[PDB]
């Protein structure tokens, strides 16, 4: 929410860059494999510390989607704790700080009575934009692909070398959840202007 934007301003640029660098290294690591053992976010299988460097007052950034007027905190891992309050990052996929050979997967709950979250993620079209905001600032994506897969298929979630992507992942059809609707953005130039 607001505790992020503010809490961020209070941190020193050097500290920030130290922390971003640690994330880039993580990402470069993931990019390098071979394929990470990826695991259905929608199950208990046991706090998470992989993304400590990005963590600022519990979150690691914010996901903005103008088309559906959503601005949702992001939390590391996909524990139900976090899916109750916002989007959860899927451990094994790139940290959502961007860079070539990264593919971050962000996942969210549809239909919750508390928050809407990715409830209206079906209204998102190719062409649309969303933004990840993190300790580093705000980066921009343009939806380049929307795809419906079976729950045990994952090829679509891996890093694509030389490419910079973020996928918003939810369940589908609405209220049947036999499948997974993936909305994947592709990094585009964005000059944050006051």
């Amino acid at each position: 929410i607001n505790a992020f934007k503010e809490a961020v301003t209070k941190i020193d640029r050097v500290e920030i860059n130290r922390r971003l660098e640690l994330a880039y290294a993580y990402n470069a690591s993931i990019a390098g494999a071979k394929y990470p053992a990826l695991k259905d976010p929608y199950s208990a299988e046991q706090v998470v510390e992989y993304a400590r460097m990005l963590e600022v007052k519990e979150q690691i950034g914010h996901v903005i989607i103008p088309r559906i007027n959503q601005d949702i905190p992001i939390y590391a891992g996909s524990a139900e704790e976090n899916l109750q309050r916002g989007v959860g990052h899927l451990e094994g996929t790139s940290l959502p700080v961007g860079g070539e050979s990264t593919h971050a997967v962000l996942t969210a709950h549809r239909g919750l009575p508390t928050a809407k979250l990715f409830t209206n993620l079906d209204k998102v079209t190719v062409g649309d934009r969303f933004y990840i905001e993190h300790i580093g600032g705000k980066i921009a994506y343009q939806v380049d692909q929307i795809k419906v897969i079976a729950p045990d298929q994952l090829e679509d979630l891996y890093v694509i070398q030389g490419e910079d992507h973020v996928t918003l992942l939810t369940c589908t059809p609405y209220m049947i959840n036999s499948h997974r609707l993936l909305v994947r953005g592709k990094r585009i130039p964005y000059v944050e202007k006051t």
